[PDB]
């Protein structure tokens, strides 16, 4: 008698450095035929939470499990979904965003084979860590301490010069480079900026001065490696109301992409030089509860179109800059697509080119790099459902590329 078969495999393409923006092809082989198994990914993130999917398969009859050729039958996702174990990653307690900040260490997905359908998993037929990276070949971190100004500098592999990016992130201070990392894997310099609460800056944000992005892009446009003759800006959030607060008053932006920005001032004052705008009233009557314990704080901000509150509509009118604004229409963090709308108005109103808006369905307010998965809440609602919410940040991060590269 010829001794058992050997254990079950499992094969990744590409096998080796995956970057976390990169699709993966997984697949088994050497099971039974028509075996019926459960795959589970799991993910500890940099404050050692856990993030796992799980869906049920069937081998084919070769003892064959393919990811791009056999559908999920349930579980976190069902469908012919190959990158549903990463997209549909659900956090082990809820209300936990995702923490990665150090882009020079991959995040780890552990891939396990486990026998049978049943709720509770059987035994483990196989196993594979598969490593995903967020500085791209080549890429290379250069911290930015120059007069006042606090960021990181991402470049491609020389030779240069490179198409110049400033990448800002909303309200919680700090700095994520993340983003920044990635996109320089695209051929472009991308400097992740801080304005707040990292190293020497102010701690707050009560009073911001657009002198300091001034600054913070001249730095970047006087670099010998970055192109010319402007940058541009990719924002989300309160990053990308400061992509149009950027725009409007500074020369030499020649194109933002704007993720869920606001054409309001919100949450502090902004001066430039003699001009001033302040933040824009809230009305924290008009928050809803519902449908679980959880604040819904869409209605919260007032309209920057009357009253006093025009004060705080942020002049895009004055801006030479080329805008894409991609926004998720379940936004729940305030009214993006009002916000994109009231942009474009303000715009044509003064002949100004018509900016294009691509609005996602079911998606909300955190449209991350691809993969990330969904935030739903953590409290308020952010919006989005996680397959819409998924491909959304796929699609808007080939879109930025192609706008970036085109402008730039």
């Amino acid at each position: 008698r010829v001794p058992a078969r050997m254990a079950a495999t499992l094969i990744l393409e590409p096998a080796g450095r995956c970057c976390w923006d990169e699709p993966v092809r997984i697949a088994v082989r050497g099971l039974a035929p028509e075996q019926p198994v459960t795959l589970r990914a799991s993910l500890r993130d940099e404050k050692g939470a856990l993030f796992q999917a799980h869906a049920r398969y069937r081998a084919d009859t070769l003892g064959e499990l393919d990811l791009e050729r056999a559908p999920a039958l349930g579980g976190s996702f069902a469908g012919l979904e190959p990158m549903g174990l990463l997209w549909a990653l659900e956090p082990e307690k809820p209300l936990v965003r995702l923490v990665k900040r150090d882009v020079r260490t991959p995040l780890a997905v552990e891939l396990e084979v486990l026998d049978g359908h049943d709720p509770d998993p059987g035994r483990l037929l196989c196993q594979t860590r598969h490593e995903r990276y967020f500085l791209p070949p080549g890429v290379r971190r250069e911290p930015v301490r120059v007069g006042r100004v606090r960021g990181t500098l991402f470049l491609p592999p020389e030779p240069g010069p490179f198409p110049g990016i400033v990448d800002m992130f909303g309200t919680g201070g700090g700095l994520l480079e993340y983003r920044a990392s990635l996109l320089a894997g695209k051929g472009f310099a991308v400097m992740a900026l801080a304005y707040y609460n990292y190293e020497d800056l102010p701690k707050t944000m009560e009073t911001l001065h657009l002198e300091y992005f001034e600054e913070a892009m001249n730095y970047l446009l006087s670099h010998p490696e970055v192109k010319g003759p402007g940058v541009g800006l990719l924002g989300i959030s309160k990053g990308g109301e400061l992509c149009l607060s950027m725009a409007s008053f500074l020369k030499g932006i020649t194109a933002a992409v704007v993720i869920n920005g606001s054409v309001a001032n919100v949450g502090g004052t902004l001066r430039y030089k003699g001009e001033t705008l302040p933040p824009v009233g809230v009305n924290r009557n008009r928050i809803k509860v519902t449908k679980d314990g959880y604040a819904d704080i869409v209605d919260v901000l007032n309209s920057p179109l009357e009253g006093p509150d025009q004060k705080s509509f942020i002049p895009v009118e004055r801006a030479e800059s080329t805008f894409l604004f991609l926004v998720g229409q379940d936004d729940h963090n305030w009214k993006s697509e009002f916000y994109a709308n009231e942009a474009c108005k303000r715009l044509q109103a003064h002949g100004r080119r018509k900016p294009q808006i691509i609005c996602y369905p079911e998606t909300g307010h955190y449209i991350e790099p691809p993969y990330f998965p969904l935030c739903r809440a953590s409290p308020i609602i952010w919006g989005g459902e996680p397959r819409a919410h998924a491909m959304a940040q796929v699609d808007a991060w080939k879109q930025l590329q192609t706008f970036f590269h085109k402008h730039l």
